[PDB]
């Protein structure tokens, strides 16, 4: 089997993308956030308090009739941004582009933190790191990609994302037409229950490569590209007017300037950032203070490849017995 589903822009920023899931029988549509560095599908839902719920759509299990509550199971998820929420579960039928996993777990918030109840488009998140992060208590539950992969035509999930446009999520193929030139593939670390890897280094606009090991995570739900400050430093020391300001909390640079572009080693291959990615607008509206794409990520623990780096990139999360990823320009 396969599934292929359009993955779309939250906002004009690219914050994050939604993409639609069928739930259910019959089908509810949720708009979730396809998220690689976690490993929980959780929804808004009928069961949500309902001053923490304000404009999302809900999964409601008591009318669909393949929903089985998972008796005495809990679940409760703190996020890198400091969001998180919690709740009850239950098995039922999700579809992802047509690709159909019955038994799939969904958890079913019953809280939220406030900025999930802020954002309106997105109606939960959909999992894709190692099912070890998975936070179902007492059972452990597999995420939609690793139920999902035995029936799969080959045990891979794709990312495609779009910068200021729409893109795809596929599964169980390699869409041969949505990049150029070759894939490089390169080992992955599953140890921390992230898609780990270690980039070979990077260059500063039309700056030489400099040869130096990253080890990060792609993650398709953290917004930037988060960098040792080594690094970050190199590159908005290129930009005229840039600085980091403890008052906005990171790289804010002048709105008038031209931004560089930022290149990755994925082994000996090249991902090339476009300046314009690493733009995200006014640190508040009608500011000429603009907001950086590129920040470090000194006090995270680790690197972290986010949508501003995988938008780069057609990039293949490859869930074989060794699993590893793969980058192609596109
Ligand atoms: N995208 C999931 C989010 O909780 C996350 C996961 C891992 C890191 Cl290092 C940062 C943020």
């Amino acid at each position: 089997s396969t599934g292929s589903a359009t993955t779309t822009p939250i906002d004009s920023l690219d914050d994050a993308y939604i993409t639609p899931v069928q739930i259910g029988t019959p089908a509810q549509t949720l708009n979730l956030d396809f998220d690689t560095g976690s490993s929980d599908l959780w929804v808004f839902s009928s069961e949500t308090t309902a001053s923490e719920v304000d404009g999302q759509t809900i999964y409601t299990p008591s009318k669909s009739t393949t929903a089985k509550l998972l008796s005495g199971a809990t679940w409760s998820i703190s996020y890198g941004d400091g969001s998180s929420s919690s709740g009850d579960v239950y098995t039922d039928t999700v579809s992802v582009g047509g690709l159909t996993v019955t038994g799939q777990a969904v958890e079913s918030a019953k809280k939220v933190s406030s900025s999930f109840t802020e954002d309106s488009t997105i109606d939960g998140l959909l999992g894709l790191a190692f099912s070890t992060l998975n936070t179902v208590s007492p059972t452990q539950q597999k995420t939609f990609f690793d139920n999902a992969k035995a029936s799969l035509d080959s045990p891979v999930f794709t990312a495609d994302l779009g910068y200021h446009a729409p893109g795809t999520y596929n599964f169980g193929f390699i869409d041969t037409t949505a990049y150029t030139g070759s894939i490089t593939y390169t080992a992955v670390s599953t140890k921390q229950g992230f898609w780990e890897w270690t980039s070979t280094g990077y260059a500063v606009g039309s700056g030489t490569f400099k040869s130096t090991s990253i080890d990060g995570i792609a993650d398709t739900g953290t917004t930037l590209l988060y960098l040792p400050a080594t690094v970050v430093s190199a590159y908005w020391a290129q930009v005229s007017g840039a600085k980091s300001s403890s008052s906005v909390g990171g790289y804010v640079f002048p709105c008038s300037a031209t931004l560089p572009s930022f290149t990755f080693g994925v082994g000996s291959a090249r991902i090339v950032i476009p300046g314009d990615y690493i733009d995200f607008g006014p640190i508040s509206t009608g500011s000429s203070s603009c907001f950086g794409g590129i920040q470090s990520s000194a006090g995270i623990g680790i690197n972290i490849f986010g949508d501003v780096a995988l938008k780069a990139a057609f990039v293949v999360f490859n869930g074989a017995t060794t699993p590893t990823l793969g980058f192609a320009s596109k």
